[PDB]
């Protein structure tokens, strides 16, 4: 109750969240009185959420969060039940106690579950790395008791168990924040070569939990067979990192393309200006290292070009091929990584690859345009219109559903605003394996 003017004091605090923030305050008087209830207003800020990067994996991995919330608990156990109902081993038995180099062997008795485990739901894996119908990783013909995995650095390795483990850890780590109403009606979505998968698998989910963990382990197996090479085990691939290079950032962006006149390599993910990745074909880490260490001998931008490069460089590339066969790297203006593949040079590793597999277990009823902000990798925002920049990527249905289409209906909701996204999000899921 009120009048005109003789003032007051009050108490103020940050109540809860609702879906934003929630504040707690009510107005009083001089010795703190009370009437006319209490104010609120959930004041928040322009949030932005992102994702992981497939590189900081370890033993712990949010297993303290596993015991914390039941919602954090069960989602970690949900697909865990689904694993042994598809392919028997508990990932929770993997990451809590790491099955170090002698890993799990698939005990897998031939009773009721023979057709589910030592049969179909495995032994249908096809690699398009060579001549197409190449069934992956044989000696799992009909009997084949105890097909056995083993690493040599602990089981949390091989980009095969870590990738389903990494996407399940942070996903349940996000949903506790969903449990306490810490998310606005719209925000940002990002990923870095794995978090794009756990983007519409995370907040704004379109898939099930068990649909996620299959297609990661599908993919986390698929990247391993990107190249048939070295029966003992060694790689002709690799990744290298870089400094700024006596000022840089399109310093050598064309100059690496002068190296691929002759042999062929790419850049990895253009992550920063002070950070870059280059897709390596093994001699680049050895032969072109002096080619990039020639330039730290003091040389910045000078005048006009075309009297120039690799007549100096290929004096050094063919110089250590006689040095070794699977050459160990070096530092000096080139910090090495330790992978064994690419992230773009796959090229012909779609078509019937994951490109085929996504039609299973991700097709139709794929939500609304609530994900109009899933600005995925190698793109810009998310708008269901004349996104012609998708055609400059990997053409297939993207000139079959493009100019053949364009207003082939009435642009209503129902299915027209469902199928249009269903193709392109499949197509956004397409060469994300490729195109670094």
């Amino acid at each position: 109750v009120l009048p005109n003017t003789a003032l007051k004091t009050s108490i103020q605090h940050v109540g809860m969240i609702n879906g934003r923030k929630l504040i707690k305050f009510e107005t009083r008087n001089e010795d703190d009185v009370v009437v006319l209830t209490g104010e609120a207003e959930i004041e928040q800020p322009v949030t932005t959420f992102v994702f992981t990067g497939q590189g900081s994996q370890e033993q712990g991995m949010g297993m303290d969060l596993y015991k914390t919330s039941k919602a954090a608990q069960d989602v970690w156990n949900r697909a865990d039940n689904h694993f042994k109902d598809t392919y028997g081993f508990s990932i929770l038995d993997i990451v809590i106690n790491n099955p170090v180099n002698l890993t799990i062997h698939f005990g897998g008795e031939k009773g009721k579950r023979i057709r589910e485990n030592y049969s179909a739901m495995i032994f249908e894996t096809i690699v398009d790395g060579k001549l197409k119908t190449e069934k992956i990783f044989k000696e799992i013909n009909e009997h084949s008791t105890s097909y056995t995995f083993r690493s040599e650095k602990g089981l949390l390795s091989a980009t095969q168990f870590t990738q389903p483990a990494l996407t399940l850890m942070e996903k349940a780590a996000f949903e506790d924040l969903k449990s306490k109403g810490l998310i606005p009606a719209d925000a940002t979505f990002a990923g870095h070569s794995l978090g794009e998968y756990a983007a519409l698998a995370s907040l704004a989910d379109v898939m099930s939990i068990e649909s996620l963990v299959e297609v990661v382990f599908y993919r986390g197996m698929t990247m391993q067979v990107a190249v048939p090479r070295d029966e003992l085990g060694r790689s002709n691939y690799g990744m290298i990192a870089i400094n700024p290079g006596r000022v840089a950032a399109s310093f050598s962006q064309e100059a690496l393309q002068y190296v691929v006149e002759r042999v062929g390599k790419r850049t990895g993910w253009l992550v920063e200006i002070v950070n870059y990745n280059v897709e390596n074909q093994q001699y680049v880490a050895a032969g072109d290292l002096r080619a990039l260490d020639t330039v730290t001998n003091v040389l910045n931008f000078i005048k006009l070009q075309k009297i120039d490069i690799i007549e100096l460089q290929k004096s050094l590339s063919l110089e250590e091929v006689e040095g070794h066969l699977f050459e160990i790297i070096d530092e000096a203006s080139k910090k090495s990584a330790v992978k064994p593949r690419p992230l773009k040079l796959e090229r012909g590793f779609a078509c019937i690859p994951l490109v085929g597999i996504s039609v299973p277990f991700h097709s139709t009823y794929l939500m609304n345009g609530v994900k109009p902000f899933k600005s995925f990798l190698k793109k810009n925002i998310i708008k269901e219109n004349v996104k012609v920049a998708r055609l400059a990527g990997k053409y297939i249905p993207n000139l079959t559903a493009k100019p053949f289409q364009v207003t082939k209906e009435y642009f209503q909701d129902v299915y027209d605003l469902t199928g249009s996204e269903p193709i392109k999000e499949i197509i956004d899921n397409w060469e994300k394996y490729e195109q670094s």
